[PDB]
């Protein structure tokens, strides 16, 4: 497994991540493993250390998605501090939403993970 | 759930991470949701990041519980410089051992976790008495 992200897509996720002080979510949509379109999700709990999307935003981008034929390649969001590998609570929400999960944090680490055994995927930067 | 912990035992546990470079870990003995008796176990890892027990220790540990009718009520650890919330390694030993899971850390901050009747991750909580 590889995730494909064009460099000034992971670029623009990670600036928005090092100015944030809750955590960040969003999807990156696109086709097959490569990463088209970002999205940046309102993250609803207002939170430092968990995140859930804004369900209204959440289907309103999902929509536009379908509108112009793009799929849910992943899963973004970022840690505050810690690296970027799943939480517990993250382990759940893979098993909900089994696509690419790509998690970064304010350092500029960046690691991706799928789903009951979890592989890191490898972040192939275009 | 509700945790019942006496509160010099949850100061020594949290002296103990304070000095600590790397995690530690151990067993919550005691009756219902009561703690009794504290047991630190070796974090054969000697990790600041992760942790797992001797198997050595552990084994004797809870065979010196069962001679004092004594049940394991949690598993505790620390966490350095991170939220005392569940790892996903902490998920899986939390599936392997669904009882009370204590998490504390070096600012002094600590949190309680349990398997809801769904298997998910709920917080339990900790009345310090
Ligand atoms: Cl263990
Ligand atoms: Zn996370
Ligand atoms: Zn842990």
């Amino acid at each position: 497994s590889t995730l494909i992200i064009p460099q000034h897509y992971l670029r623009a996720i990670l600036k928005v991540v090092s100015s944030s002080s809750v955590e960040v979510c969003g999807f990156l949509f696109g086709k097959e493993n490569r990463v088209l379109k970002v999205r940046f999700i309102r993250n609803r709990l207002n939170s430092p250390v968990e995140f859930e999307m804004d369900p209204e935003e959440m289907l309103k981008a999902l929509e536009e998605a379908e509108q112009e034929n793009l799929e849910v390649v992943g899963i973004f969001h970022s840690h505050i501090a810690c690296p970027p590998i799943p939480s517990g609570k993250d382990l759940e929400g893979m098993k909900r939403w089994p696509v690419i999960w790509l998690i970064v944090n304010e350092k500029g680490e960046y690691k991706a993970w799928i789903l009951n055994k979890i592989s890191e995927v490898k972040i192939v930067v275009e």
